[PDB]
């Protein structure tokens, strides 16, 4: 991993990184282990109206899962919202051909929440 997408983990506020934290959660619905795969990965982009196959997922996966994991982690989930935001990949070239990815990570923050989110309420802080 790049210490600067684990900078930009350690430097999202209380909210930032819950709301990434709830993003995992629901991320992960399903799986065993708790990581993203490509089986819940699948599952997040057919909400968000994409049907990647399973290869595709792994690879998308292996984006933000430099462990070679094959899954996305707390960490890994985390980098992948502030890669998407901040793109250091700066296009590398290579034409449309049969792949691209232009997700708005961001926005699949919304499909993944899909609600609310008001179960706690707290107070006088
Ligand atoms: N300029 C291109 C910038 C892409 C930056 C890479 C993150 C986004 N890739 S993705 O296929 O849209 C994408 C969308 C939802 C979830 C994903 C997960 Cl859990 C893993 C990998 C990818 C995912
Ligand atoms: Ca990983």
């Amino acid at each position: 991993m790049d210490d600067i997408y684990k900078a930009a983990v350690e430097q999202l506020t209380e909210e930032q990184k819950n709301e990434f934290k709830a993003a995992f959660d629901i991320f992960v619905l399903g799986a065993e282990d708790g990581s993203i795969s490509t089986k819940e990965l699948g599952k997040v982009m057919r909400m968000l109206g994409q049907n990647p196959t399973p290869e595709e997922l792994q690879e998308m996966i292996d984006e933000v899962d430099e462990d070679g994991s094959g899954t996305v982690d707390f960490d890994e989930f985390l980098v992948m919202m502030v890669r998407s935001m901040k793109d250091d990949s700066k296009g590398k070239f290579k034409r449309p051909t049969l792949r691209r990815v232009r997700i708005s990570a961001d926005a699949m923050m919304q499909a993944l929440l899909g609600a609310r989110a008001k179960g706690h309420h707290h107070h006088h802080h």
